[PDB]
């Protein structure tokens, strides 16, 4: 990719992409998981991503993590989540392909895979160092508390408490698989969480559509419950791009659902990168960096991106230039008045490859 | 204390308690003081604690600290505070045994012991590195400003300025002791602070109480002036405990008013601790860590705990398990359907001895 | 300057002043510039300052910086700014001598000097590590993106792109200089920013006036656009001082507009400093530190000062001593009742010279 400056792409810059599709899965009993955060992807400071899969009847046990909020995109299949708030309120809900969930910092939750196939989902966390091996597990908790005290807390005999796990369980296919949603009632009288904490992203109408190119956006404006995180789906036709832009107020974490994605990134100071991502690869654009993404393949492209802010903010190059008077633009770009008037006058979000 | 996993208590973790009652006092003319923060209790990042006493007519001098808010519980005796806000408003007030005060970051204040006893109190600060040696003292200030400038600001002669203290006074019993409260009038016309910055804690009705065990809570709901911080009193009968829980949004700092406390802290990744606290000893429980406290002794237990958030938030293991369906629970704990049904169905905050 | 404690001024403290007047200017085509941040003035953590000048028709090119907000005071002459918000809204306005602007983090902007002489202004940033060499330049941007993508984004030929600059332009005088304000119209339909992002500071009625001494203040109350930054103008007569005070909620950055300033700073634990600043020199007071400033010269003094909070808070030694009862003051200062009653009973903010 030639550039007007001949910058050596990548030089003096952290990687902005990670070959996540090549990270080995860690295997569990009815589940798989891998993760990418600052520990292996140094640039990714504000967010970490976790791939996880659950089979039918496999649960990611009751756990919490106060150091991070959990935003989720279900890529395939069907899950059921439970979520319990600091106010004793609960949500028990199904989330399917294209659905989101948001677990506020430190709230207890679980995720179970419901049949017939395997649920596969992404979990993005608003803390770059987050690791699925440093969550707080209830099985770990109760097995690391004096037995007498657990007996007292539960009102149980030693023989009863003795049947609890002896260490963190993490993922379980011990059973039973959960029944129909309507029957999944709390064992004790419990007030329902009323602000929705799941949401349907994929089935939204596009916010923007231009010759096949599509953007669906879920910010606090459409998913108020995810109050400080936003996510979007972009669909890119062959040859098309998301125009050049930057986000004033957020980092952008990316994952390629299918296709091949070219991403370019401008730090300041004459430094910049460009590079390709395969299906299942990950990208990260730090707050304020200029960037753009192009589909250079023969096939369509789908990615999900996530921002660590509930208020989606974008300034496109075109919008920016369009807002300035000729004189300013001509002076900045040092170009003839004839060329000046040919700068962008409106902002179409995507840009098309040239027409037949 | 046996566990299911036979975990070695304390292995791979910092101390969650500090033998404060063994920390020596520093002595002043009319008061005494000691402190615990990250400098001697490394885990205590979110809060630091100071113990202080004031003889009658001794005063903690006018000072300020922009780097920390000051939240207080009066353990014994009676005090009088003054407090001056950025809008030139003042509160002059009494705080007795069981009373709170909150001094917003950088607002000026003073504390005096009124009669007829020794006032003893705890100051808790939302900054673990806070040090009583690092306050901005007005006596220190004027003695460290150029004489000429002090003359000008006060409109005083060299001989008048000459009589000010030569270095930080800190605590003084020079006098006079203070008059009745209705006579403690500002020397100049000064508007009064209207949102209360003191509060009565010990005197509240128990928020929750079961079989003699009681919890008194002062969050921003009951003490809005303390917008930033929350305080609580727990009284625990022999053999009883606060249930297993964690706090999603805050660190917990603890002091033992009287009795003996057993504290357990579980830190994740198979690590956990359990230990005893004598009276006057201090505990700290990092945000989000699971914990519980228990009275394992023949006498009663009384402690004050403080959170660095004004919105008290708790998830009790019981509420949590109660909120979940049979299947999820059974599958998680890998126990039988019959045992599953015997998991908590309600949360009584405390658990009684069986 | 003698003191009651005989403190060795400066000892165990960082410099609270910086000889900015003697920092070499970096020369551009019709513009000059120099800067002070933590890189050369270690104490200045919360705010960095930039001096800049533009000739008629010299523009500081279209750029942005998400890492910091921009508060400006115009010292001499006249400028025009443009500011584009995350919602494709624009303000295009003139800012003349004594006027402010505020550019929110990561909003895109530009500054042109308009006639007739040299525009001279201060830029204060709410990040003490900000450096004018690390902004995001639109020209740098476009010369560091794949050419084919610049083509597609702009709907332009390779021939047309070859005309754009080849590296960061920074300051341009290529022209044309901008025309009358009413003709400075955006090149494409752009809604206007409705909340004013400029403000007349020097033109304000003084907030406080005592025997020639005057403070003019622009917090969020008079300039709500500058939501988290405050600026003030202090005029100080020969012999006069700003009373001893501290700010509970903000650091203070100071620049000497003309005259000769004296700053004392008190830093806790028997440590304090005092020193002189010449015109063009810079002062910094960390939050909470006790301070006062005095004019010890035979002529007048003018400073601008900036705060990294939109809510102005000051507690004066006088307001404070005034609000306590005699017993408290007497006991604290260890002095006779007689003397106690002669402490301040009101607050005039300045103090007139008391030397006979
Ligand atoms: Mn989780
Ligand atoms: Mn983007
Ligand atoms: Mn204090
Ligand atoms: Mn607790
Ligand atoms: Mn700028
Ligand atoms: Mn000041």
């Amino acid at each position: 990719w030639r550039s007007l400056s001949n910058v050596v792409w990548g030089k003096d810059l952290p990687a902005f992409t990670y070959a996540f599709s090549k990270t080995p899965l860690v295997l569990y009993d009815g589940g798989t998981t891998k993760q990418v955060g600052t520990y292996n992807f140094p640039v990714s400071k504000g967010m970490a991503g976790v791939y996880m899969s659950l089979e039918p009847g496999a649960i990611r046990e009751l756990h919490w993590h106060a150091n991070a909020a959990e935003w989720a995109y279900v890529m395939e299949g069907r899950t059921r989540i439970t979520l319990t708030s600091p106010e004793g309120k609960v949500e028990i809900a199904d989330v399917d392909k294209g659905g989101l969930w948001y677990f506020p910092r430190g709230w207890g939750h679980s995720i179970e895979g419901i049949g017939p196939d395997t649920a596969k989902f992404l979990l993005v966390f608003n803390d770059g160092t987050f690791s699925e091996g440093a969550t707080f597990s209830v099985t770990d908790w109760l097995s690391h508390t004096p037995i007498a005290w657990v007996e007292e807390n539960l009102g149980w005999t030693a023989a009863q408490v003795a049947q609890l796990p002896k260490k963190q369980v993490y993922i379980s296919s011990y059973g039973p698989a959960s029944g129909p949603l309507a029957s999944a009632t709390p064992q004790g009288q419990t007030a329902k969480i009323e602000v929705p904490h799941t949401h349907n992203l994929l089935g939204q109408q596009p916010l923007v559509s231009l010759g096949g190119n599509e953007l669906r956006l879920a910010s606090a404006k459409e998913f108020p419950g995810s109050f400080n995180m936003t996510g979007a789906l972009i669909h890119l036709e062959p040859g098309a791009m998301r125009q050049l832009h930057w986000h004033p107020n957020a980092d952008e974490w990316q994952y390629v659902l299918d296709g091949e994605m070219d991403l370019t990134v401008f730090a300041s100071e004459g430094k910049a990168s460009v590079s390709r991502l395969q299906q299942g690869d990950v990208g990260y654009v730090p707050k304020g960096y200029g960037h753009a993404i192009r589909n250079s393949s023969q096939k369509p492209l789908d990615i999900v991106v996530v921002f660590n802010d509930g208020d989606y903010q974008s300034i496109d190059l075109s919008t920016w230039l369009a807002s300035n008077p000729s004189s300013v633009l001509g002076n900045t770009f040092q170009i003839s008045p004839e060329l000046t008037k040919k700068l962008p006058v409106q902002d179409t979000i995507f840009s098309l490859p040239t027409q037949p």
